[PDB]
């Protein structure tokens, strides 16, 4: 029986049928040596134009001996995949329209969910399946570092065989990327196939914005920068990001895609200003550096070398008053004893149930040198309390927007949020 050495077995997504995006189930390899499930096979080849939807190749007569002879699958793959994904072929297993457009994005979007990519989001705007909109954070080697830039994508009605339509809303300075928001990318138009999804057009756009291609450029202009002086092409950049990306301009971390995660949680149909988004910013910047600090302190005090989540437990308690430190401290415990409890995932976050950066947090935590050492369990800690007041601030905010006869929290609603609240203005009233 076939059988493939360990390191060959392949995984889970490279059994995907690069039509359907479900597993490929009787894979029909076809004599160009591209395969497809056999019920995509019926509905893209064998019904209609009779060449490979990959390729173009025509394969009528290959079909025609074969469907005789009943040979169509390649059962050597076929019985690799039976054999480490049984289950995923159960799903299917009694079953007969494959590949056609709105099962296929339906199935981007339920991957979307279970795997989501990089800091990225998209989904549909409305009950429109084919229009959605997209949420990317810029990368951190880059300058457009800590903005959150949001992009449509227009789905054509023979999708997945012509590209997605990918601009961004969000103005940007970059070489391949214009005032419209119409992006230069080759896997967009020239480079583009069915098996590609919007997740790995996301990835790429994310990489164009931390390498451009000046010499194929949208700006000529801008490539020429970039191409001269790079040092200006950097500084316009992070200026652009904080003007219209919710940037922090370079000086100051950023959680905006963060605290834009935390408002769509509490108030999905509410959104933020630039000038409240920096408001929101000031404040978890004050308040990690207040409990950073404070645990600095309290293990120099204490002869110890290291910031554990103990040291951050009892800062909380310090920094915080009264029944926000007690909901604080149980969000923390919550966050470190899920974590401890959970495999090592994705992303250290995602192991803890968290939106706010774990990653990032014990990163900061370390280049700030408040301690030799900081254990795994301080960030996990610290990152869940920064997540549980960002929450709670907005959870007022957009009360007050919903007063006010408002969809989008201006710093008019923040101010007063906090000042009406008793323990958020003893926290946060100096700060403003
Ligand atoms: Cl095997
Ligand atoms: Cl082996
Ligand atoms: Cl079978
Ligand atoms: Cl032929
Ligand atoms: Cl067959
Ligand atoms: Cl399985
Ligand atoms: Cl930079
Ligand atoms: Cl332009
Ligand atoms: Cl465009
Ligand atoms: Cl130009
Ligand atoms: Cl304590
Ligand atoms: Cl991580
Ligand atoms: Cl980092
Ligand atoms: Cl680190
Ligand atoms: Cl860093
Ligand atoms: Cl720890
Ligand atoms: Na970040
Ligand atoms: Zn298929
Ligand atoms: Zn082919």
């Amino acid at each position: 029986h076939m059988a493939l050495p360990k390191d060959a077995i392949p995984s889970l997504s490279e059994c995907q049928c690069g039509i359907c995006m479900e597993i490929l189930v009787e894979p029909v390899t076809l004599p160009c040596n591209h395969t497809l499930c056999k019920p995509c096979f019926q509905s893209t080849v064998e019904k209609a134009s009779l060449c490979c939807p990959f390729c173009r190749r025509r394969v009528s007569s290959w079909t025609r001996y074969h469907t005789r002879r009943n040979s169509l699958v390649n059962v050597e793959l076929w019985t690799i995949i039976q054999k480490h994904y049984p289950r995923e072929c159960k799903l299917r297993a009694s079953g007969s329209g494959s590949g056609s457009a709105l099962k296929r994005i339906n199935k981007e979007l339920s991957d979307l969910a279970r795997d989501p990519p990089a800091q990225c989001s998209a989904g549909p705007v409305g009950d429109d399946m084919f229009h959605w909109q997209a949420t990317i954070m810029g990368p951190n080697d880059s300058p457009y570092q800590g903005g959150v830039f949001f992009l449509t994508i227009h789905f054509p009605t023979d999708y997945p065989f012509k590209p997605p339509k990918v601009a961004f809303t969000t103005r940007i300075y970059h070489p391949n990327i214009n005032s419209n928001g119409s992006i230069c990318l080759d896997i967009l138009r020239s480079q583009w196939s069915p098996a590609l999804t919007i997740s790995k057009v996301l990835l790429s756009i994310c990489s164009l914005l931390c390498d451009p291609n000046p010499d194929d450029p949208l700006v000529p202009e801008i490539a020429r920068i970039y191409k001269t002086d790079r040092d200006k092409y950097n500084r316009i950049s992070r200026e652009w990001t904080q003007k219209y990306a919710m940037g922090s301009g370079g000086r100051k971390e950023s959680y905006s895609i963060y605290v834009y995660k935390v408002l769509k949680q509490v108030h999905p149909d509410t959104g933020i200003s630039s000038k409240a988004m920096g408001i929101m910013n000031s404040f978890v910047n004050d308040i990690f550096e207040r409990i950073a600090g404070e645990a600095s302190r309290l293990a120099h005090y204490n002869k110890r070398s290291t910031i554990t989540s103990r040291e951050i437990q009892t800062a909380v308690r310090l920094l915080l008053p009264g029944e926000l430190a007690k909901h604080a401290v149980s969000e923390g415990t919550k966050a470190v004893t899920k974590y401890t409890s959970s495999a090592k995932a994705k992303t250290r976050s995602s192991r803890a149930g968290l939106q706010f950066p774990v990653g990032r947090v014990h990163r900061l935590l370390r280049k700030g040198n408040y301690s030799e050492r900081v254990g795994a369990g301080a960030p996990v800690y610290l990152a869940a309390v920064l997540e549980y007041l960002t929450a709670e601030i907005l959870e007022l905010a957009g009360n007050a927007a919903r007063d006010n006869k408002k969809t989008r929290i201006i710093p008019r609603h923040l101010q007063l949020a906090i000042r009406n609240d008793e323990e958020l203005n003893k926290l946060l009233g100096r700060v403003t």
